[PDB]
């Protein structure tokens, strides 16, 4: 329940230099008498938000920057306030990756991008194009080898191909309502991947460990991986090169670029020890060297140590691929986007869904929070004030508009028919201000998560929200309505994600209540 005072617990992914990080921990302990424990739990990026929401978890969490906006929005991260002298030691774009709602929410460590890694003894020159890989595989199969193996279980690895011909996550300012997962470009890329599998150039079951072992044993000519993998390749004594990813339809593969970052748990009683560790032990030439020697970091954020490593052709390749890619967003939706696309790739690769079916579901999943919030926020606000929002609905606007019209019909009926239960519960909850609204999340999840799933219960959730919003406006707390709508939306989408996607999201709602 409570994080222990007077020690540091650190979480980092099991593909990174955790033994090197522990060496930096030992240096810290030698100066201070404070013990540093480094752990690498499975699925730590999913475990962290669950444990931290209870006041528990590590003091420090390491992950790429994309997950940290979600954590910060949830109240799970301490604000970082390094002085100017410290801030100036790192590249400004790395600080930009860890800024959320104008606040620094983590320390940046290193820039990561995927590259094409190839065995010079099998393929002296790497392929410039994806399109030439089937013919290379045919050549290599006659030598008892194969052209390419990489992790097909994590969408981070397949994304560069999906993005190449025009797939995108959130259109870039970001337009969060503009998602590019089921467009022609995304379909072309994923169809190419699925055709590789159909034609027996790759196996849908290949994962990180299987691809790594095949490459490092000299069984496959190429893999796709990041700087952290280079240690194990060095140990293997494969004659490898690191290069630009192949093009698709003449266009570069576009890796999603990550900034490995270190956040401090909002519930830690060791925030000063954590800052001291991160600024004066880790983010130093010697600290980063200890970690980099274990598993390479990429292009480190620290100007002084990055200058020394920049002459490495493997780093040059990493940065070439990075320049062709895009820095990941850190918006809270990123977790949902990754879950949606992970499922789409796995299902398309296995034959569970067609490419069209798979990307349609991924588009729905990625759009779900924003579309749900549009509908709910508009209903609550128009209920409270008596007047509709004149602003355009935007992307998938017909669905939003029709869902709002449906909700007007069925939601107004629920508020009439359940006036007695609603008035009774409103009085018992005694909702007075924004603090009271913030306290609703836990109880709403409890009530709504229990029992059957159907559209009627979704209507009850939203309709009581409108009932509360009317109350809030009347008592001059209209500023609480948008936070209420965000809280309800979060409950809805977190608890019913898979069911909602199965219904075709809000189009299911509209069809369910037609006539
Ligand atoms: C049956 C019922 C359901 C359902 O089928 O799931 N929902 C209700 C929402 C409101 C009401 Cl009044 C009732 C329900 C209710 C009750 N009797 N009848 C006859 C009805 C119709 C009271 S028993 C259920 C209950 C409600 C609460 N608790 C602790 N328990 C208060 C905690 C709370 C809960 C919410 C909120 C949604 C928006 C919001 F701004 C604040 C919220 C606060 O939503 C829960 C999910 C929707
Ligand atoms: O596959 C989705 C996954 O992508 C990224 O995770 C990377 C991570 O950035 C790399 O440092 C390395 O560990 O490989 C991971 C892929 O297995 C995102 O950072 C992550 O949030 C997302 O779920």
């Amino acid at each position: 329940g409570k994080i222990e005072e007077g020690k540091l617990v650190i979480w980092i992914n099991g593909d990174k230099g955790y033994n090197g990080l522990a060496e930096v921990g030992k240096k810290f302990e030698k100066d201070t008498g404070i013990k540093v424990t480094v752990e690498h739990p499975d699925k730590l990026e999913e475990k962290f938000p669950q444990v931290a929401a209870t006041g528990d978890g590590p003091d420090i969490i390491f992950w790429a920057h994309d997950r940290f906006g979600g954590y910060a929005q949830s109240g799970l991260l301490a604000e970082i306030t390094p002085d100017k002298a410290f801030q100036d030691k790192l590249y400004p774009f790395t600080w930009d990756a860890v800024r959320y709602n104008g606040k620094l929410i983590a320390y940046p460590i290193a820039v990561e991008a995927l590259s094409l890694i190839y065995n010079k003894d099998l393929l002296p020159n790497p392929p410039k194009t994806w399109e030439e890989i089937p013919a290379l595989d045919k050549e290599l199969k006659a030598k008892g080898k194969s052209a390419l193996m990489f992790n097909l279980q994590e969408p981070y690895f397949t994304w560069p191909l999906i993005a190449a011909d025009g797939g995108y996550a959130f259109k870039y300012k970001y337009d969060i309502k503009d998602v590019g997962v089921d467009n022609a470009g995304a379909k072309a890329g994923l169809t190419f991947l699925v055709d590789l599998i159909k034609n027996k150039h790759m196996n849908a079951d290949t994962d990180y460990s299987i691809a790594e072992a095949a490459f490092n044993k000299g069984e496959t000519a190429m893999t796709i991986n990041g700087p952290w993998a280079w240690s194990n390749i060095d140990t293997s004594k494969v004659n490898y090169g690191v290069t630009v990813l192949p093009t698709f339809k003449g266009q570069p593969s576009k890796p999603f670029v990550g900034v490995l970052s270190a956040g401090i748990n909002a519930a830690s009683p060791n925030k000063e020890l954590a800052k001291e560790f991160l600024e004066n032990y880790l983010l130093t030439d010697e600290g980063l060297e200890a970690v980099n020697k274990d598993k390479p970091l990429g292009a480190v954020a620290l100007k002084s140590y990055e200058e020394e490593l920049a002459k490495d052709p493997r780093i040059a390749a990493t940065m070439e691929n990075a320049q062709k890619g895009e820095i990941m967003p850190n918006i809270p939706q990123m977790s949902a986007f990754w879950y949606a696309v992970r499922t789409a790739v796995i299902n398309a690769a296995s034959g569970r869904q067609t490419v069209d079916e798979a990307l349609k579901d991924a588009q729905t999943g990625s759009e779900l929070y924003r579309q749900s919030l549009e509908i709910i926020s508009r209903y609550l606000r128009e209920q409270a004030t008596g007047a509709a929002d004149t602003a355009p609905m935007g992307a998938s606007g017909a669905t939003s508009r029709k869902a709002l019209e449906t909700l007007r019909r069925v939601g107004d009926g629920v508020q009439r028919n359940h006036e007695t239960a609603f008035q009774g519960m409103l009085r018992k909850l005694d909702i007075k201000n924004e603090d009271d609204v913030k306290s609703l999340s836990r109880v709403m999840i409890h009530v709504f998560s229990d029992g059957v799933t159907n559209w009627g219960r979704i209507v009850t959730l939203i309709s009581f929200g409108a009932f509360v919003a009317k109350h809030l406006k009347t008592i001059n707390q209209e500023s609480c309505i948008e936070p209420l709508a965000e809280s309800i939306t979060d409950v809805l989408v977190r608890t019913k994600r898979d069911w909602l996607v199965k219904q075709r999201g809000w189009d299911g709602f509209v069809e369910f209540f037609h006539v």
